[PDB]
């Protein structure tokens, strides 16, 4: 069968853009499943084919990913509007559900392959889509760990207590970042798209902020994380008890102990060990001190999380088969 992948919102040509890179990594892992795949974009290149150089109905399955209208957007729509079969939408971000004069109207039925295990959240987010639509769960984010050259970080010299990478997402996220990363009295670093000046809501007061550092190359999350004793996984609305994110795997792979905000995984799906979960600032402080004072606890926890990462990678074949079934192969 011939499969084509389209990035609905961004242009794809190289690794010099976060959205172009993730698309190329997905393409790589799907190709490696032993599938004839192409990426359709604006231009022809070492990784893509241009919309005008391919025939839309030349492909048997069409996979769509996504991450102010522009060229990539209008072109993708036009292309999909001429496609005559079912479109497979990878639902990887709660804020980015599929969404849509005649040359742009998509009429094909749409199957949403949800990264989150709770399909009701997936159904509610697309309640505005009139197209015939069906839902299925698949852990898409494991694509990074099934990369053939994925590796676990090795013992690193610690220069930080806690590290957190992320962008300034307001609301619960803002409230949770202030709760776990501010006024702790620990040596904390916050890397990514977030600046101290953004934390100006009188609703969430704090005295002392963590060290904010820039973004880091999207292939060094684990190495950045390894400089710390622990790395934190913070909850977000609708992600909690639903999605597992790339940050979880990147953090699990690192030399830093992965501590998870309880509210993000109340059933303890990620790791069935209470030691890895914290409910508030007090617990994070106590847990980090325990880790700092017991090299034995720290090493034990690390080997447990690396173990969980490894069993998961051990099921690569079944993950591949599940993916194919999800795209009706």
């Amino acid at each position: 069968m011939k499969i084509a992948i389209i990035n609905m919102g961004n242009n794809v040509i190289n690794f010099k853009t976060v959205p172009s890179s993730e698309t190329i990594y997905l393409f790589k892992v799907i190709s490696e499943m032993g599938l004839n795949v192409d990426i359709i974009s604006l231009k022809n290149g070492v990784y893509t084919k241009s919309f005008d150089e391919v025939d839309v109905n030349d492909y048997d399955r069409l996979i769509v990913v996504n991450s102010k209208p522009n060229l990539a957007i209008l072109s993708a729509q036009k292309f999909m509007a001429k496609y005559k079969s079912k479109i497979y939408y990878l639902f990887t971000d709660i804020r980015l559900p599929f969404s849509q004069e005649e040359e742009l109207l998509i009429k094909s039925p749409i199957k949403v392959i949800s990264q989150g295990i709770n399909l009701d959240i997936a159904k509610a987010a697309h309640k505005k889509v009139d197209n015939v639509i069906e839902f299925e769960y698949f852990p898409i984010e494991q694509y990074k760990i099934h990369m053939n050259d994925f590796q676990l970080s090795k013992p690193t010299k610690k220069t930080l207590d806690v590290i957190y990478g992320g962008s300034f997402r307001s609301g619960q996220r803002e409230s949770k970042m202030v709760e776990f990363l501010f006024d702790t009295g620990l040596n904390i670093e916050f890397f990514g798209n977030a600046r101290e000046k953004q934390f100006k809501n009188p609703k969430y007061p704090w005295t002392k902020a963590p060290v904010f550092t820039g973004k880091i190359p999207m292939n060094m999350v684990s190495e950045k994380n390894s400089q710390a004793i622990a790395a934190l996984i913070i909850g977000d609305k609708n992600y909690n008890d639903n999605f597992i994110t790339l940050r979880v795997w990147e953090t699990m792979a690192s030399d830093a102990v992965m501590l998870i905000d309880e509210e993000f995984d109340t059933k303890h799906r990620i790791i069935n060990d209470a030691r890895f979960y914290v409910n508030n600032r007090a617990e994070l402080i106590d847990r980090v001190n325990e880790l700092k004072h017991s090299d034995v606890l720290r090493k034990e926890m690390l080997s447990i999380q690396h173990d969980i990462l490894n069993k998961t990678r051990a099921k690569k074949a079944e993950w591949q088969d599940a993916f194919k079934k999800a795209i009706d192969l």
